[PDB]
């Protein structure tokens, strides 16, 4: 159905607690686009304030189309989780390091603009299209939220007893504890995703859990009993240094992004990798 006067709806590509994603187009220009339908805005504030950033998708139209809330953004490519499968869920160290630099930068971008993602995972990272093909994009469906006042820059208050927000498998340890999330948390999650790409699955993954709750319970338990040095055994120390650093951050602490990025470029240099920017999936 014709929506936003100029966008034709189309096949639905994905469902989610967030709503549904449909492929669609622009009757006028004819540009493939993605559209999200939500049962009759917090995501809108994040996008229009991340606008212009590298790896931040463009929103082309916001509003209600009858009983639903619409959001149209530029079409992007596969997610890192899709590519992970395309590559037998085994990423070379180089691709992991290549991705690590970009992903740390997106997160820092969101942070420099008073927001925390809160659901950092393979699935929320999509590759660009065309010549933006090697650019990693970050997508927010609705968990992004301010962590400081745009004006004053006062960091939001500390809080406990909060229910699990974002995916359990990649959640920071304090999130599991019910602690208000902050920048440190977006980073820690990224820590687990990076280890997830090296191992192929985290040790708290696929836990025999009778019910939902017991599920988040077992994962939380397994995550807190798995020491970093055990989780990263057999891999470059940088991954241990990364996770340990994030887990050290105070609640309102400002992360040292460059230190983290450099942690991985020092490792890139020492492996002797070629600086040819090619990810595993564009190789034979
Ligand atoms: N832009 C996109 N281009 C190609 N594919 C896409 C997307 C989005 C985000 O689309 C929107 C549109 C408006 C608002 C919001 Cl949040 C998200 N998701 N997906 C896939 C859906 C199925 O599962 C994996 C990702």
């Amino acid at each position: 159905l014709r929506v936003g006067n100029k966008y034709r709806l189309g096949r639905k590509i994905g469902s989610g607690s967030f709503g549904d994603i449909y492929l669609g187009a622009n009757i006028a220009s004819g540009e493939e686009v993605a559209i999200k339908l939500e049962c009759v805005h917090i995501e809108s504030k994040f996008y229009k304030m991340m606008q212009g950033g590298v790896g931040i998708p463009s929103i082309k139209w916001c509003g209600a189309e009858g009983d639903y809330n619409v959001m149209v953004m530029e079409l992007l490519g596969p997610s890192l989780e899709d590519l992970f499968n395309f590559c037998s869920r085994k990423f070379s160290l180089k691709t992991v390091l290549l991705l690590a630099d970009q992903m740390i930068s997106r997160i820092e971008y969101i942070h420099s603009k008073n927001f925390i993602h809160r659901d950092v995972k393979p699935d929320n990272f999509l590759m660009g299209l065309g010549k933006k093909g090697n650019l990693v994009y970050i997508i927010d469906f609705g968990l992004a939220k301010k962590y400081r006042d745009a004006r004053t820059h006062q960091h939001i208050p500390y809080r406990e007893n909060k229910n699990l927000t974002g995916t359990a498998r990649y959640a920071s340890i304090n999130t599991h504890l019910g602690i208000e999330q902050s920048r440190r948390d977006d980073l820690e999650s990224l820590g687990y995703v990076l280890m997830y790409f090296n191992l192929g699955s985290l040790p708290w993954q696929g836990l025999k859990a009778a019910t939902k709750r017991q599920k988040y319970e077992r994962i939380s338990e397994k995550k807190m009993s798995t020491p970093i040095e055990v989780l990263c055994k057999g891999y470059p120390s940088e991954f241990s240094t990364y996770l340990n650093f994030c887990r050290s951050l105070r609640f309102d602490d400002k992360p040292d992004y460059s230190y983290l990025r450099q942690l991985f470029r020092n490792l890139f240099h020492r492996q002797g990798f070629s600086y040819d920017y090619v990810f595993d999936w564009n190789m034979l």
